[PDB]
């Protein structure tokens, strides 16, 4: 119908947390390299995770869910009127 | 040493991530309210879905993952002597 199921919210949350998802999983794997790297090479680690920790906050500042609810949001309005 | 391992990351994002997820639920339960409501029941669900939604905005900006990675990015930016 015109607003969505709890079903189909999930089912566009999960689209947009895809992404998000993924680049989360880097950070992940790049965190585990500094702690497992000593010296210099921990030194060059760490400023990669940095980085990618920038690089995911600029490019996913709101989660998956948060942009389907915004979705949401405007599909219940229009539902009651503005 | 002065930075979260994964398992700690993980941990501290699941304390944030709590009472997000308690509050997005109470918004699940409230829209299959509206769905299973007829006519007038309906109609005063809805606005109380909105309420719900708008509350949570307010309230849960940012995610308990990304609270996290907050705190990382400061102790990361902290153990290399950047601001
Ligand atoms: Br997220
Ligand atoms: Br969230
Ligand atoms: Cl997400
Ligand atoms: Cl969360």
């Amino acid at each position: 119908g015109q607003i969505f199921t709890v079903q189909e919210l999930k089912e566009r949350a999960k689209v947009f947390a895809k992404p998000i998802g993924a680049s989360y999983q880097g950070i992940l794997d790049q965190l585990d390299l500094v702690h497992q790297a000593k010296g210099r090479d921990q030194i060059a680690a760490s400023f990669e995770l940095n980085k990618k920790i920038n690089d995911y906050i600029a490019e996913h500042p709101t989660s998956g869910r948060n942009q389907a609810l915004t979705q949401l949001k405007e599909q219940v309005t229009s539902a009651l009127g503005l």
